[PDB]
């Protein structure tokens, strides 16, 4: 209704007498070290409870229907998983069976550590692509290759595969026991803080082109094109001229199977995607084409007639625990920084969308561990790295999703499918399985569409985007994550350093003041000036609010002394012989400051004392407490600029203006 | 006096309908370009005042006293000009000789293009031993040896003195001349911002660190012991461990004559500091003692009968301007950035000091070009980085300096200290000249006493000089700067990563709210809870938000969310059988937000939609103009979240919830 209020004008003091304080925080090192460490067991079954959330959820099962939900779903994500395993498999530069593998253990592990429910923990694209990229990097080809053959006219130096692979494995292994030692650093620790600087549009971009590179890999694979695996600043370039010019070495057969695998794969998903009322438990197309494949494959031999490109090297076994091979972590170091963190960043996006859309909520220090364990024992049975997948984790909450227990349910289908079974798929393509990732490649590929969007939005967001997802293409993929988060920061710093900042005039008969670059009848008191700066001011801001100040006053408070001191000359020779005429007063309304970075308060101290000298006085409308008890630590608070220079609202600086004009002419 | 107010409670559109807004200002790409370049002829005359600006003090000297004043004073930095050009040429690895041009090419260009009064431009401790760490580097002196002079046992391969240091007087000029192009860069794409990164504390411990690696340098000229000139990582540790163990391999001739030289000129610098008012022009402490030095060094012959270490090799002539040798620039980009940028720093770090005392100002961008050409111009005559030091400099205004005149004397004084005088200079000691600048360190070794100042000052700036001066100690010095920018700059992303929220109440009586944690008396509205939080959220600080307001309503939004529906199911099952309590409304006081960074705002429409399902209103108090322009933008005023929720004032949200709550039951 109405807003009527009656109060003196408390500037800084008139508020501060009459207003005790209270006793700040003693710190107490001794007592808080103390009382940090808990005695009692109320804290330890706490710490239990939430290092094995298994014992929450557990003991509270709904069997009754979640028994079933649980194992068809479970049956259902496993065979959609052991698929994508091995199909990921390839991306790593590993073999097929070591895809099986880290589809297993890495879900059992995310049994008793994890804290999610509807997530199917496994392979991913994108951190297979960056293990395969930097086994390729640190064991390339051409590093294991052994004359022998009895060749034409050199020694015959053909393929080498064996101890290749198992090198090459090894590498894999080093690499995912090194990812799971940061993460569990990053979770003992407690810093959850260190992923916070992946914004929606860096990730974004990353994706895309995590996506451009996988499609290109898997382009590579299924036109069966032999590749020098260049690596470094404009690898995905080189290797996509390196394709294009060595067309003609492709197979007929691989290429046409990858076309018509790849076509009815996205036809029936997007057909799924259109008519979803229709059947609720989606169709598993990739199932039933790799099954039709592998027959079509069986019965003509399209290994020995048309000379495909098939796997034939399924052990179909397990395998005793391999040490890693410590020792190779120097070179290894940013990858597996890059690799924890691209891991860390999908897997609690994809958990907080299916939690937010199943109403629960997930821990982040809690995923960190849990995924360390499960990347830590992983890597002690030759295993990849352990993501999840949005493809993946979305059939398992489609066919109706409770808890984990699918997920063990899901471990037992990837046990068969290593003891007994497997030896089945011994003739299917490889071009096949290279392509289903390439039809799970559209989710990531529409995010382009988004980029018009954000440019209406705030434009500082869209650039982000565009330079994470260039610079990802340029300089790698592992070293465009640090390109974009450092780039992010750039951005947010000179966000803060060119603020906005506005000629604050006052509002007819009111006392609220609004900025005089939005608003046409405002007018302000006669000779002062009031000026907002936000993006509190720092090392860096401190010339740009100079230029500001000089900008809104009309005039320079150090030229108009320069000029005054050589005027002043003048006078003072005729003795022995024979500008700033509208500001009056500026008041500065740092309402939006936070910190002041004392090399900020040295010049706004220096602009104080300049002002004074031309006969301006400098105020301050809307300092914080917080401000003001650094700028009294800071030495501020001289016998000549004292408290009463600030005030406590904007108006009340006015108030005490016109109240002194019209007391003291 | 009094402050009194009646006006209606506008929120957010109650103020919007009868306040018309401005026409922003047309884009017109066509007609701003235009605009642009001017055509009258007053634009041509401006841009030539000012990057010719010998065009305005020139014409308008004043011959009566200014010229008497800097014939004595060009007299008197001469002769120390002329002794600190060729000592600071050995921090840079080259010849004597060499140093002597560097004094005074650069204050000839440095007349028709400086825009300062009071600098004379030469060589610098600090700036010079950067650039003999990229000559070392680049041409170390095991790259020149040569076998020759049949040894005892293997070859004799001593030092090849001639086409050794010859090579380093290339590799110097080339460097020269990139950082000068570099400053011609900043100076011609207007660009002048990149060196307010250089905090005060940022510079301070570069300078203070360089200091160290200056003595250590030095030391090895005073003890004359040959170091292996290591560089790298712990350069200057690893150095100073090699001086140690070869201590017996010294010279006791250098050793006295130097130790003695440092505590004269060192209690003469103090003496003359303290009794400044008994003699206006100081007495060149550093001329008197190498007359001295030197003439006790002719009489006795020290090179043959001490072996002592002489220059014996000023050709005492000019030389023919050489081409550089382009072609190294690309193992020089890093090196030559780092030294522009410390010699633009340093530069206007000294020249605004004695501007602001004698009266003036001086341009930030034409110091670009100033510096800029003169490095260009003194690479094509074999010189090193020009600079100004705060020591040559002091004795020119002490002595009394009008203008640059007095610099363009003080190069007649170097002109004839090479064609005629000069080889009087022969047997002056190295270590004579390696401990003059060891007493001018005592000005940045005493910055050291101003660590605990800063402590007591804004931690955070405290932290920044001590980790630049230890990481300019341990990579090396040039990446130090880099290390410290970064680390500088991220220190800003912390500071607004993690504000300082508080828990805004009411004050009895009045329309000011304050903190809860600062004032003891405050009482805070009937179920509202009132919630500042500064630092304005980007993609960072989102997630620190949510925990701000979790922790200010003692619950959270989604686990109260999950345990309704939880306990919803208990009551939708009698049917066919047979917390938030005090938190009413959330105001949160966003005054102290500049930008919104849209990835973050998509948590605040959460956040209503959030607090919405467990009714609870969440406004907002002092969100500014050019803040809510941005949410209109980017999708944020739905058919729910409409203006009204936003308020003007704090007040008025408070006003509008009491309002509310009597009307409506």
């Amino acid at each position: 209704c109405s807003y009527t209020v009656s109060r003196p004008v408390y500037s800084e003091l008139a508020f501060q007498q009459q207003r005790e304080r209270r006793l700040p925080e003693r710190r107490t090192l001794r007592d808080s070290l103390a009382r940090s460490c808990s005695c009692s067991r109320k804290r330890a079954f706490g710490v239990v409870k939430t290092l094995l959330p298994i014992l929450d959820w557990l003991p509270k099962y709904r069997v009754k229907e979640w028994l079933l939900s649980d194992i068809i779903s479970g049956v259902s994500t496993g065979l959609v998983g052991t698929l994508q395993g091995m199909a990921y498999a390839l991306l790593a530069a590993v073999p097929v069976q070591f895809g099986l593998y880290s589809a297993f253990f890495p879900i059992l592990t995310y049994f008793v550590f994890g804290t999610s429910r509807h997530i199917s923990v496994g392979p991913f694209p994108v951190v297979s692509l960056m293990v395969g990229s930097v086994v390729l990097s640190m064991a390339p080809d051409d590093h294991f290759l052994v004359p022998s053959g009895n060749g034409s006219a050199l020694n015959s130096t053909t393929l080498d595969t064996g101890t290749r692979d198992a090198a090459r494995v090894l590498l894999a292994s080093t690499l995912t026991l090194l990812v799971g030692i940061i993460q569990l650093v990053f979770g003992g620790l407690q810093i959850g803080f260190i992923v916070r600087y992946l914004a929606d549009p860096l990730v974004g971009g990353f994706t895309t082109a995590a996506a451009f590179q996988v499609l290109v890999s898997q382009l590579k694979i299924v036109l069966n094109v032999s590749t020098k695996n260049y690596n470094g600043i404009l690898s995905i370039i080189y290797t996509l001229i390196e394709i294009f010019q060595n067309i003609g070495d492709t197979n007929i057969a691989d290429f046409i199977a990858g076309l018509l695998t790849i076509i009815v794969c996205m036809a029936v998903k997007e057909l799924n995607d259109r008519f979803k009322h229709r059947i609720p438990v989606p169709i598993p197309i990739e199932v039933i084409v790799t099954i039709i494949a592998t027959a079509i494959s069986y019965g003509a031999n399209l290994e020995k007639n048309y000379n495909a490109g098939i796997v034939k090297s399924i052990p179909s076994g397990f395998l005793p625990p391999v040490l890693p091979s410590v020792g190779l972590f120097s070179d290894m170091l940013a990858a597996s920084f890059s690799i924890a963190v691209v891991a860390y960043a999908i897997a609690v996006s994809v958990g907080k969308v299916y939690a937010t859309k199943h109403d629960y909520v997930i821990d982040g220090n809690q995923e960190f561990i849990a995924f360390g364990i499960s990347n830590v024992f992983s890597g002690f049975f030759s295993c990849f790295v352990a993501t999840t997948a949005l493809s993946r984790t979305a059939v398992q909450e489609s066919t109706g999703g409770k808890t984990q227990v699918a997920g063990l349910i899901s471990a037992v289908i990837v046990m068969v499918a290593i003891v007994a079974l497997g030896r089945l798929l011994e003739p299917l393509q490889k071009s096949v399985l290279a392509a289903v990732v390439i039809a799970n490649l559209k989710g990531m590929f529409m995010q382009v569409c988004d980029v018009p969007r954000l440019w209406k939005q705030n434009k500082t967001d869209a650039v982000i985007w565009v330079f994470t997802c260039i610079m990802s293409i340029i300089l790698g993929l592992d070293l465009g994550l640090l390109a974009g988060l450092l780039f992010a920061l750039l951005t947010v710093v000179l966000r803060v350093q060119f603020p906005s900042w506005n000629g604050l005039g006052s509002v007819p008969s009111t006392d609220i003041y609004k900025s005089i670059t939005h608003y046409k009848n405002l007018e302000e008191p006669e000779g002062v000036k009031i000026l907002r700066f936000s993006s509190p001011i720092f090392y860096g801001n401190v010339d740009g609010f100079k230029k500001c100040i000089n900008s809104t006053v009309g005039f320079d408070a150090i030229r108009v002394y320069n000029k005054r001191l050589k005027a002043l000359r003048r006078i003072q020779k005729l003795i022995k012989k024979g500008p700033k005429v509208p500001i009056h007063s500026l008041v500065l309304d740092c309402g939006a400051v936070s910190f002041l970075d004392v090399v900020g308060v040295r010049s706004l101290r220096m602009i104080v004392k300049e002002f004074q000298r031309i006969d301006v006085n400098v105020y301050f409308a809307l300092l914080q407490d917080d401000v003001l008890e650094k700028m009294e630590q800071c030495g501020f608070f001289d016998d000549n600029i004292r408290k009463d220079r600030f005030f406590l609202t904007v108006h009340d600086a006015i108030l005490h203006l016109q109240n002194q004009v019209k007391s003291r002419e």
